[PDB]
Order: C-alpha cells, then sequence, then structure tokens
C-alpha cells in the first residue's frame, strides 16, 4: 500500500527500560503504532478503497489495490481510538465514542524510531510490566504479546508496501489473521468475507502467520500464559485452506498451532487465585514477568510489593508445578483430552526455536465476535462443561457478546505501565 497524503502519522511516545542487573534499570523513549487494520485507506479522490466491513469500487484486484490505495494518519489517538499516553504508561480505551463513530478495541505496537518496530530477544530473556486492569469485564481481552513481525513492518520483503512499520504494517500471530486487508504487502479483496456481527471486519484469502507468545492475554476475573510456535516461525503468507485458525474453516489445518499450550489458573485448578479481591487482587494494579528460558517459561507476580506465583494443577496426571515446560504441555492433554496440536508442529523443541525469533511487543483490546471471550474467562466449549479445563473462568457464558459489552462498559480499558526487560533476575529484584 501507499503512505497517504491527507493526515500526517504522529506516534504517541512511549518510555520503557532495559535492567542489565536487579537495580540496573534505565529508559529507552520510544513510541507506539497502531496496526494498520484501522487506518482510512483512498485512492487520489478519498474515494475510499475500503468502508464498513468491504471493499469499493475504488479497488478490483489483488495487486492494483496495493498500487491504487493508500492508508493514513490515524489523527488523534484518544479521538477516534482511545489510547492515552503519558511517560511510561499506555492506556487503551475499549470503545470509544467521537464526533463521527464507535471504535472498539485496538492493537499497539511497540517500535523503535518511527520506521521500525522494536524487536525483542527473548531467550534468556524476562519481560516486566505494570498493569491496571480492573475494569476489564467478562468478555474483553486485554492483551500484551510477542508475535514474531518484520522489524519493518514487511517493507523489505515485500515492497509492495510503501507504508510499511511506520503505520503498523505487517502483523502476523498463530492465529493467521486473515481479518487484515492486506497481506504481504498485498491486498485481500478478492473474497473479502464480511462479518455478520462486527460492521467494520473481514477476512479475505489471505492470513498472516508466525510464532504468538501471550504473555498476558486477561480480564480482571482470568488470565492465561499462551505460547504457541509454528513449523516455519518468522511471518509467513498462508493460502486459505493453508491457513488454520480463528477465521478459518480448519483451525488445526495450517503450518501454526491457534491453541498453543497454555497456563491459565482457573482452567488449571485454582478458581479463587485471580479475579476481583482474589489471591492475586486484580482490582488495583499489580505487577507481571514472565521469563523464556529453553524448556522452561515462567510467570510470576509482584501486587503490592509482595511475589505472588501461580499455584500448580490440581488436574490428576500434570506436574506439581504452574510453569511452561515439556511436562505440563504433555499431561494436560492426556487431561483436557483433545487435539494435540501444539506437539503437531514439533513439541516445545519448536517453541524453543521460536524464542530464538526476534519478536515485536504489542498491546490489545477487544472483543471476541467467534468466542465471545468464554475460552478466556468462562465455559468453553459450552458442549460439555463438568470437564477438565472446560472452565476456564468465573464469568458467565452468556457474557461476551459484542454490542452487550460494547455499551454495558465502553469506558473500558487496561493501563499498561512500566515495560521493562533484561537477562532473568534483572527486571524485578525476585
Amino acid at each position: 500500500q501507499r503512505a497517504g497524503n491527507e493526515t500526517p502519522e504522529n506516534h504517541p511516545p512511549l518510555t520503557w527500560q532495559r535492567c542489565t542487573a536487579p537495580g540496573n534499570c534505565q529508559t529507552v523513549n520510544a513510541e507506539v503504532v497502531i496496526d494498520a487494520n484501522w487506518r482510512w485507506l483512498h485512492d487520489d479522490n478519498m474515494q475510499n478503497c475500503y468502508d464498513g466491513n468491504q471493499w469499493t469500487n475504488a479497488c478490483s484486484t489483488a495487486t492494483d489495490c496495493a498500487e491504487k490505495c493508500m492508508i493514513e494518519g490515524a489523527g488523534d489517538y484518544l479521538g477516534t481510538y482511545g489510547a492515552s499516553t503519558s511517560g511510561d504508561a499506555l492506556t487503551l480505551k475499549f470503545v470509544t465514542k467521537h464526533e463521527y463513530g464507535t471504535n472498539v478495541g485496538s492493537r499497539f505496537y511497540l517500535m523503535n524510531g518511527p520506521d521500525k518496530y522494536q524487536m525483542f530477544n527473548l531467550m534468556g530473556n524476562e519481560l516486566a510490566f505494570d498493569v491496571d486492569l480492573s475494569t476489564v469485564e467478562c468478555g474483553i481481552n486485554s492483551a500484551l504479546y510477542f508475535v514474531a513481525m518484520e522489524e519493518d513492518g514487511g517493507m523489505a520483503s515485500y515492497p509492495s508496501n510503501q507504508a510499511g512499520a511506520r503505520y503498523g504494517t505487517g502483523y502476523c500471530d498463530a492465529q493467521c489473521a486473515r481479518d487484515l486487508k492486506f497481506v504481504g504487502g498485498k491486498a485481500n479483496i478478492e473474497g473479502w468475507k464480511s462479518s455478520t456481527s462486527d460492521p467494520n471486519a473481514g477476512v479475505g484469502p489471505y492470513g498472516s502467520c508466525c510464532a504468538e507468545i501471550d504473555v498476558w492475554e486477561s480480564n480482571a476475573y482470568a488470565f492465561a500464559f499462551t505460547p504457541h510456535a509454528c513449523t516455519t516461525n518468522e511471518y509467513h503468507v498462508c493460502e486459505t485452506t493453508n491457513c488454520g485458525g480463528t477465521y478459518s474453516e480448519d483451525r488445526f489445518a495450517g503450518k501454526c498451532d491457534a491453541n498453543g499450550c497454555d497456563y491459565n489458573p482457573y482452567r488449571m485448578g485454582n478458581p479463587d487465585f485471580y479475579g476481583k479481591g482474589k489471591t492475586l487482587d486484580t482490582s488495583r494494579k499489580f505487577t507481571v514477568v514472565s521469563r523464556f528460558e529453553e524448556n522452561k517459561l515462567s510467570q510470576y507476580f509482584i501486587q503490592d510489593g509482595r511475589k505472588i506465583e501461580i499455584p500448580p494443577p490440581t488436574w490428576e496426571g500434570m506436574p506439581n508445578s504452574s510453569e511452561i515446560t515439556p511436562e505440563l504441555c504433555s499431561t494436560m492433554f492426556d487431561v483436557f483430552n483433545d487435539r494435540n496440536r501444539f506437539e503437531e508442529v514439533g513439541g516445545f523443541e519448536q517453541l524453543n526455536n521460536a524464542l530464538r525469533v526476534p519478536m515485536v511487543l504489542v498491546m490489545s483490546i477487544w472483543d471476541d465476535h467467534y468466542a465471545n471471550m468464554l475460552w478466556l474467562d468462562s465455559i468453553y466449549p459450552p458442549e460439555k462443561e463438568g470437564q477438565p479445563g472446560a472452565a476456564r473462568g468465573d464469568c458467565p457464558t452468556d457474557s461476551g457478546v459484542p454490542a452487550e459489552v460494547e455499551a454495558q462498559f465502553p469506558d473500558a480499558q487496561v493501563v499498561w505501565s512500566n515495560i521493562r526487560f533484561g537477562p532473568i533476575g534483572s527486571t524485578y529484584d525476585f
């Protein structure tokens, strides 16, 4: 896609840091960008190439779209998008009501100058941030995570994109992102499958794939660590029926494991841990750190000065520990018993490869027109209930429906902040 000339692009700045040792940290003045799927696309008459959830006749074919349209700057990030930045802290307003429209959920990427994403080396490293998610309700997923995006957002590998990271191009993830309007610096028109639910989205014949590490998927009633590798962990374009994931006919036909190996406490045995005023009281801010080693991914919290670890699972046949290890990942499948995709694409070993894949940092809020976030915070899938791991959370199986959460708590928002990273032992003194 060409880069627009109607609305400048002004990233909202952002501090974060690296810590070489437990009392040694120091700032990185950065800035964030919004994923390009939120942008206005238009030819040289300002006639859309997209509008509602569908393409216009400013376009036509795959290729020419990328030659005729340009995406634009987003104006003011509070205005249409509800994103608020002050110092280190990124804010994100679920639903935003503005003079010309209602936007819902966003995806922000962390950058490294306005042209290329900051890229993190995971293995032998931990990440730490602050999160205040006290107002995130059932049916809302406030996530933070890693995805092996390309630095320039794809502007070397796919030169049909004269926009790039600068305008948050190039997204991917182990769901193989078929909702994007461009993939591989190319259009997804020809087959754009509009949603019956959300008026502003679709699905083309092209998805964007890559490794996906869901450090933090969540609300104030349940969370989930979820690593995910692929048999190619680096960004890559899959072909319709050779795209797996959520937006597809076959969740499991593809190169990536859309489900990964998850550590959700509630799903694993302790329903009084996380939530409004629990062990991990969600009703203030707390610290999360997450560690990426060989065959060991580990998560712990700090809430009000105190170290909190995640309790081990109570499921007979799972290890006695709250870690992500070859041990975990195996045995939770004789437990939850169903499709071991994780293994299918080469087990943990493969996930260790993904860890040796520089990824982009992402923050994001949204709702779930497919599953209504059941899979995070309640009973999923509906279809038995009363079965090991069907319970993911305390929330009701009513909840999660877009239109209803969307005007039930518009001001839903997440407080991201104090993002630190470095060797293990180096971000927090614990």
